[PDB]
């Protein structure tokens, strides 16, 4: 169980260890060491998703570890509340960035091992704090240098906490 | 909370009561009594929006109540997933028809109290079922008498359910 703290509220997240082992452990590694602390949601698209994890305030991309394999073939879909890994055009390019689907974005689902088919790997799900997500996805956005859809008011992830057992079964 | 039941799937929608009171109450009235049951999505334009609420299968326009005022000055935007009221050239002409934006349609936003400025009033937003929306926007459309972009195969809203008690 992971819980981050933003200026808009608290969000609790349950990881899918059995469905995306390489994805979750690489994700959990950044959480325990503090890579996600003092990061922002640098890309917020209402009606789509909110994305962060790789930028400090001021839009400087942090240094990430080696990429992971794409485990999107686990059958999980990019429904509302699920978390999936952000990546480049290369399918096995996911590093530290991820996003939360605010609606059902089924076109992002794994439909082959190709360009528009590899999809985006779901590895976690919001259990408590979707109300906080719905307030973040509605903020005002604009251009910030070479990046687009950057919120005017920074949504800063202040701290990340990792726990053990839980009542979300 | 409102839920549509179509032949393509269910769509769950959250209303913005504080931002569009006259719009939501008018809208919810048709939902509770059943005005929207057995209606269709009579206008589907891929990459734009899907629209319904005023036509039964066969393009028979149902009888509507008095028009409502336009509450588009509420600050809400016509981003993807949002619902807005359809209207004629007159700003206070919305009755029963509405549409779902499938992309960001910023040109529909309220940018003044004039002809090309009144915009379109957002009153709701899709929470679960955008996949059903994204499937509806892809159907084949054609002309049906004095109407354009009418789907060949009817997208029928079979039933509408209203949820007024608590919700997540």
């Amino acid at each position: 169980m992971v819980t981050f703290h933003t200026n808009h509220g608290d969000i609790v997240i349950k990881t899918f260890d059995d469905k995306a082992p390489e994805t979750v452990k690489n994700x959990l590694d950044y959480c325990r060491e503090g890579f996600y602390n003092n990061t922002i949601f640098h890309r917020v698209i209402n009606g789509f998703m909110i994305q962060g994890g790789g930028f400090e305030p001021g839009m400087k991309q942090k240094a990430t570890k080696e990429p992971i394999k794409n485990e999107a073939n686990n059958g999980l879909k990019n429904t509302r509340g699920t978390l999936a890994m952000a990546r480049t055009q290369a399918p096995h390019s996911a590093t530290a960035q991820x996003f939360i689907n605010v609606v059902d974005n089924d076109f992002l689902n794994f439909s082959g091992e190709s360009l528009q088919g590899w999809g985006y790997c779901v590895f976690a799900e919001v259990v408590d704090g979707m109300d906080v997500v719905d307030k973040i996805k509605g903020v005002a956005t604009g251009r910030s240098g070479m990046h687009q859809d950057v919120p005017k008011e920074d949504v800063i992830i202040e701290s990340v906490t990792v726990s053990e057992h839980h009542h979300h079964h």
